[PDB]
C-alpha cells in the first residue's frame, strides 16, 4: 500500500523503518538545508565542512604552545636554579653573571 | 488503515508523526549505519563514540596548555623586570647576575 501511496524510495525506506546509508543521505538533505550540518550528519565532513562548523559553534582547533621567538609570543622552559652572588671581586661577580646568562641560555629565554 | 498496511511498529508511529525515544532509535538505525554516528544522533553517545565521532570530523579535545619540564615541551611565566646591570666590582656584578638567576627561577623557566 505504501507502495501505492508514496513515489519518492528514499520517504519509502524511512516508511519501512529500513535505510541504507544512501537512503540516509537523502533523508538528511529533506530535513536539514545547511550544507556543513549535512556534512556533520554523514559523519564525514569534508575539510571546508569541518572548518565551518568550527565557525558556526565558535570552536577552535587543538592548540599547540609554541616556543617564543625573537618575533612571535612563546612558551618558555624555567630556567634551573642560580644561586644569589656573595662576590666581593670584579672576577667572581663575572662568573656569577655569567652563570645567569647561561641558565637564561639553556631554558631558551634568551637568544645564542 | 496504516495499521493494516505496515507492518513495522516504528515506521507506522513515523507516519503519526508521533515518535517516542525509543521509536526515534529505531527509526534512526533505518536511516544511518555509523555506529558513532547513530550515538551522536541519540544525543548521548558512548566515550568511543566520542572518540570516533572527533576522529571522524578531525577535530581535537580541548588543550590546556601545561608549564615547562625538564622533559616535555611546555608553557612558562614571563620573568620579572631585571635591570641592567652598572656593576664596576666583582660583588656588584655577582648581585646582578644572581637576580637574573632568581627571576627566571620565580617564573619557572629554570629549575630549582
Amino acid at each position: 500500500l505504501q507502495d501505492l501511496l508514496f513515489s519518492d524510495g528514499n520517504v519509502k525506506a524511512f516508511l519501512q523503518a529500513t535505510t541504507t546509508d544512501e537512503n540516509k543521505t537523502a533523508l538528511q538533505q529533506l530535513l536539514v538545508s545547511n550544507a556543513d550540518v549535512l556534512g556533520l550528519l554523514s559523519g564525514n565532513p569534508t575539510s571546508d565542512n569541518k572548518i565551518n562548523l568550527r565557525t558556526m559553534i565558535g570552536a577552535g582547533v587543538p592548540y599547540s604552545l609554541p616556543a617564543a621567538t625573537t618575533t612571535t609570543l612563546g612558551g618558555v622552559k624555567k630556567g634551573a636554579a642560580v644561586t644569589a652572588s656573595t662576590a666581593t671581586d670584579v672576577a667572581t661577580a663575572v662568573k656569577d653573571l655569567n652563570s645567569l646568562i647561561t641558565v637564561l641560555k639553556n631554558a631558551g629565554i634568551i637568544s645564542l
